[PDB]
């Protein structure tokens, strides 16, 4: 089960590009939105773009980018929210969430919070 993560905030799927960029797209057949989520501990996951073979990372200035190397910035606590939506909080920057703006650009982790629509993803089959 590779999957797609559809963000509630604006209707964009999370995309990991081969050059390291991360953003959102509305087109469901884009190959770069197919992701592999692998658990480490119970409740902790890494998120990998299948095509790109790169991991989602959150950096110290809040931005999202995709690393070919796993680092301690590539792990997220996965939490079940209401109605099957899931959130992803950094294991290193523990108050920052993975999120997309209504425009489909990422939102800095540094400006997120637990009740924002920006942090809610619906997992989908790819």
């Amino acid at each position: 089960d590779p999957k797609r993560l559809y963000c509630k905030n604006g209707g964009f799927f999370l995309r990991i590009h081969p050059d390291g960029r991360v953003d959102g797209v509305r087109e469901k057949s884009d190959p770069h939105i197919k992701l592999q989520l692998q658990a480490e501990e119970r409740g902790v996951v890494s998120i990998k773009g299948v095509c790109a073979n790169r991991y989602l990372a959150m950096k110290e200035d809040g931005r999202l980018l995709a690393s070919k190397c796993v680092t301690d910035e590539c792990f997220f606590f996965e939490r079940l929210e209401s109605n099957n939506y899931n959130t992803y909080r950094s294991r290193k920057y523990t108050s920052w969430y993975v999120a997309l703006k209504r425009t489909g650009q990422y939102k800095l982790g540094s400006k997120t919070g637990p009740g924002q629509k920006a942090i809610l993803f619906l997992p989908m089959s790819a």
